[PDB]
């Protein structure tokens, strides 16, 4: 039925002369907002990791991997440099039945610990935006994440459209195996 409606982009900044070497690697995903994304603590979303793997052209391959209904899930795509530095598209939107834009924008990131960027789109000419807070480890500070709550709310979304996902190993921890805690 109904969507908040996307904000418009000169409220969303961009992160300052981007560093696309230094973007690259893991990020977990330690918070979550969009305005089709609802909140919902009696089935907790589980935190899931991006990869970020900088291609010799300069585009990302992109890859998300969730543990999801007992197997690893992927979301595996190409960001191509957009209209500056730190803003990308999607590769191939014609692969996506509908889609007629999207639109990504790191918003500000330091590297080795947090980012935060926007992404959003256009489908069945209907606009959906999502905000990601990514860390470097699976925990950030309270500052960073009241931070992003300040940021997501300047953007439209209510708090119940706000998620920080619950730290877990399988799938987006490969170095962590199955042992009893310490």
């Amino acid at each position: 039925s109904d969507l908040i409606p996307a904000p418009p982009l000169s409220k969303v900044p961009l992160q300052q002369n981007f560093q696309d070497n230094q973007f690259h690697g893991k990020w977990y995903v330690v918070g979550f907002a969009g305005n089709a994304i609802l909140r919902e603590d009696k089935d907790p979303q589980k935190m899931f990791a991006t990869i970020y793997e900088l291609k010799e052209d300069k585009s990302y391959n992109v890859t998300s991997v969730l543990f999801r209904k007992k197997k690893c899930d992927y979301w595996i795509r190409t960001f191509v440099p957009g209209s500056q530095p730190g803003e990308f598209t999607l590769g191939n939107i014609k692969s996506y039945p509908g889609l007629t834009s999207y639109l990504v924008r790191v918003v500000s990131t330091n590297y080795n610990q947090h980012a935060m960027v926007f992404f959003k789109w256009v489908s069945q000419n209907r606009e959906y935006f999502n905000i990601t807070l990514y860390g470097r480890t699976k925990e950030l500070t309270s500052e960073l994440k009241e931070n992003f709550i300040r940021f997501s709310k300047s953007l439209g979304l209510p708090e119940n459209h706000i998620v920080f996902p619950v730290p877990i190993d399988q799938c987006i921890d490969g170095s962590a195996w199955s042992h009893p805690q310490f």
